[PDB]
């Protein structure tokens, strides 16, 4: 029987995982769903952690749900741990939101500036949980939401020993859900070959009942989001939504600039949201299916089932400009030894050079978050293409490591 360590169980997001676990556990016999946090959101935890009992005994599924601020007892002897935690919290969310707005720059949460600064916060607590797995749990697979999962997976990679890493990503599931409604069509009918990076990814083919239907597809897209029509079609493959920023850029950094002065910026309106919704688990959607696939993959890790999900993991040449060692996003046959990556060849011409910055950037980006190296890390920022200069990347970056301060333990040892 299977012990599941979710560091981050005091997220908004909790219901959906264990409600998958639910619609599961014939398939999942998962013994006890450990749910951790800190000290700093365990309100939130016990809040969440009461509905989740509410939901299992009340569905009758036999998860025992514990609720702890000491990750080592949820991590002791644990089959599977998730990552889903914030560093910093919403409010470093809207400073990474906020911040590069001033200077003309895209600010969002894995994207640009501000994903930098989140692989920042982040991949150190990552590098963390895997001390502490490398020994209560050695045999564990760690399940990554936490983000840019793209550059954490690869930091897991490079700078750690363990290779029993995924990193899970949303986005996909959704194109499939949104080429299926275009086509008016039962999503299982319809199969595509992701390629790609963690929000960087590409529908290559799209098939409908096995039969190919991606020139079909594209000209629906274009024609029935907001892609020049002629664009679209001389691609020949479908982008996803985070390709906006890199494709229509002036586009995003109007909605960013807009939304900051209206409704708020994403992280604002997010903790608004999240706020009147603790308050709806006090007593007996859209956003994200992230637990979803989460549930998936353990279920089909666990079953050994070698059905095809899009997850992040070592290349191992699927795709053949990026190196073997690095993580991509590709569909992978799920085995209990793990996923298995499909061939791809390599990513049309038209689209690998922007993989190609990406991944430099991940990379880079992954290396100054180990090491806190200062001139990494402008480095990383100055080649990232949403950012126009070395003198408006060293200002944000200087702004941004002084911003966030108290969670950067490798740029700042400080106080606590």
């Amino acid at each position: 029987r299977l012990k599941i360590a979710t560091i981050g169980g005091g997220s908004s997001y909790t219901p959906e995982l264990v409600e998958g676990l639910i619609k599961r556990y014939h398939e999942l016999p998962v013994g006890e769903l450990w749910l951790v946090d800190i000290p700093e959101g365990k309100e939130k935890l016990e809040i969440v952690g009461a509905l989740a009992k509410r939901m299992v005994e009340k569905a009758g599924v036999p998860i025992e749900i514990h609720l702890t601020l000491d990750r080592r007892r949820a991590l002791d002897g644990a089959d599977f741990v998730t990552t889903q935690f914030r560093v910093g919290g919403l409010e470093a969310r809207a400073k990474d939101e906020r911040i590069p707005l001033k200077y003309g720059v895209i600010g969002q949460e894995t994207n640009g500036p501000g994903g930098l600064f989140k692989g920042l916060r982040t991949i150190p607590v990552i590098l963390d949980i895997i001390r502490d797995m490398e020994e209560l749990c050695p045999d564990a697979w760690l399940i990554n939401f936490t983000n840019p999962a793209g550059m954490v997976t690869e930091a897991v990679l490079r700078y750690t020993k363990q290779e029993k890493v995924v990193g899970l990503c949303n986005v996909p599931i959704g194109m499939r859900m949104g080429v299926a409604k275009l086509l008016g069509v039962d999503a299982d009918r319809v199969h595509i070959d992701f390629a790609g990076l963690n929000h960087m990814v590409f529908g290559l083919h799209v098939y409908l009942d096995g039969v190919e239907v991606t020139e079909k597809v594209i000209d629906l897209v274009a024609h029935p989001l907001g892609w020049e029509p002629d664009f679209l079609k001389g691609l020949k493959v479908l982008p996803c939504p985070y390709h906006r920023y890199y494709f229509q850029t002036d586009k995003m950094l109007a909605e960013e600039l807009e939304a900051a002065k209206t409704k708020g910026t994403r992280a604002e309106v997010v903790q608004q949201l999240e706020k009147e919704l603790f308050e709806l688990y006090k007593d007996p959607r859209g956003g994200a299916y992230y637990s979803d696939a989460a549930c998936s993959l353990i279920s089909s890790i666990y079953n050994d089932k070698r059905d095809i999900q899009p997850v992040n993991t070592r290349n191992n040449g699927a795709i053949a400009s990026i190196s073997a060692e690095s993580a991509v996003e590709v569909n992978c046959v799920i085995t209990k030894d793990g996923p298995k990556p499909i061939a791809v060849g390599d990513l049309p011409v038209a689209v690998r050079g922007l993989v190609q910055q990406i991944k430099s950037f991940e990379r880079v980006a992954a290396e100054a978050a180990v090491t806190g190296d200062y001139q990494t890390a402008l480095v990383a920022m100055t080649i990232n293409p949403l950012v126009p200069s070395d003198t408006i990347a060293k200002q944000i970056l200087d702004e941004m490591l002084e911003a966030h301060k108290e969670y950067l333990p490798q740029f700042f040892k400080q106080a606590k």
